């Protein structure tokens, strides 16, 4: 009767390709890893950050974008799994989404990686600030 959900949609992604040369440190492969809204959406009305785990051979391996754009570049020799946390403007739970992110390399021969992963979010029952937050972003009601 009072009840109320709030979908919203996030797109992780990631790019990598085999450089030309490898760098003097034996850097074989360009990546970029990011987290983004579909087009015309605003995430960051309830995103408040988003944490990238890289590898611990990385230095800063805990990387945050406090703001859009969610992304880190780097160059490296191996794929790993990375967990990206995405925390939210909300003042109750859930506070933060975290995803096991499979950060894979092109195998040399391979052509570049360009890979999406969509992922929707079901909030039930939001707060009426965080609900608010939610639909400026481009999120929908349901139920
Ligand atoms: C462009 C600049 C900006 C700051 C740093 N970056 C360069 C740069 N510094 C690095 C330090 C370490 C690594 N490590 C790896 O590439 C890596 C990946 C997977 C691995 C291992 C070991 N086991 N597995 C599964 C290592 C990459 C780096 N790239």
């Amino acid at each position: 009767d009072n009840q109320c959900t709030v979908q919203v949609r996030l797109e992780l992604g990631h790019r990598a390709q085999l450089r030309k040369k490898p760098t003097t440190e034996g850097f074989t492969h360009d990546w970029m890893v990011f987290v983004r809204g579909p087009e015309q959406c605003d995430i960051q009305h309830f995103v408040e950050k988003v944490v990238f785990w890289l590898h611990d051979s990385f230095p800063k391996p805990r990387r945050v974008c406090k703001e859009p754009p969610y992304k880190v570049e780097e160059s490296g020799y191996a794929g790993f799994i990375m967990p990206i946390e995405v925390h939210f403007k909300n003042k109750e739970e859930p506070r933060k989404v975290c995803f096991t992110y499979d950060l894979f390399l092109n195998l040399e021969g391979n052509p570049p990686v360009n890979h999406l992963r969509c992922e929707k979010l079901t909030f039930n029952n939001p707060t009426t600030e965080f609900r608010y937050k939610l639909l400026r972003a481009g999120g929908v009601m349901v139920m």
